[PDB]
């Protein structure tokens, strides 16, 4: 499993401790993240040693993005509760609030429903549960890793780093956003060193 590739130090090295305006490891744990990760058959460990060290290192990189760095659970000062009222699969509950939490920062009503059905949890009436409990936070993460997106099926198949970007957020993508595009890719440099891997090509989008 993904605890042959990530020992607790390096996870630490990764995702930082617990610091001032900084959730770090405090939240975002090893052993949540193992948890998470064991449970979602071929995640980081599908292909070759290099390819699932740059998958673990993308799905981080990605993660520290979205995070400010695992500073944060919650999508700071949102606007929004991201309500899709014309998605009747997936209703909004009142008084609920589907900004995003957790490593991938999970966003809509659509996909807190389909994640929770998925992980067991009730995504509709109880979202907020993916910014408290941090095994669900990271299968969250790893569902839309997996399951939910292109992320898994882009790394692991030749098609780089850049990908990953694409499948998560495409707007960034072909000029759209040079600095997320940036920053991903500053986390993607790090982490790779950090597990000991070559990043590969194809890093932009």
């Amino acid at each position: 499993g993904v605890g042959s590739i990530v020992s607790s130090d390096v996870f630490n090295s990764i995702v930082g401790g617990a610091a001032s305006g900084c959730a770090g490891n405090g939240f975002y744990t090893y052993d949540s993240f193992i948890s998470a990760a064991n449970a979602f058959n071929g995640f980081g460990t599908s292909g070759s040693s290099d390819v699932n060290k740059r998958e673990i290192a993308a799905f981080f990189a990605n993660a520290a993005h979205e995070t400010g760095g695992f500073c944060y659970i919650e999508e700071q000062n949102p606007t929004s509760i991201y309500c899709d009222a014309s998605n009747t699969q997936y209703p909004c509950a009142s008084g609920k609030t589907y900004h995003g939490r957790g490593p991938l920062q999970l966003s809509w009503n659509y996909n807190y429903g389909a994640a929770g059905s998925y992980i067991q949890f009730d995504g509709l009436n109880n979202p907020e549960i993916v910014g408290t409990d941090s095994t669900i936070s990271f299968k969250t993460a790893v569902w839309f890793w997996m399951v939910n997106s292109n992320c898994h099926t882009a790394i692991t198949s030749g098609q780089g780093f850049g990908a990953t970007i694409r499948a998560i957020n495409s707007m960034e993508c072909d000029g759209g956003n040079a600095a997320t595009v940036a920053s991903r890719v500053n986390y993607y440099q790090k982490f790779c060193q950090q597990l000991n891997v070559d990043t590969g090509s194809n890093l932009q989008c």
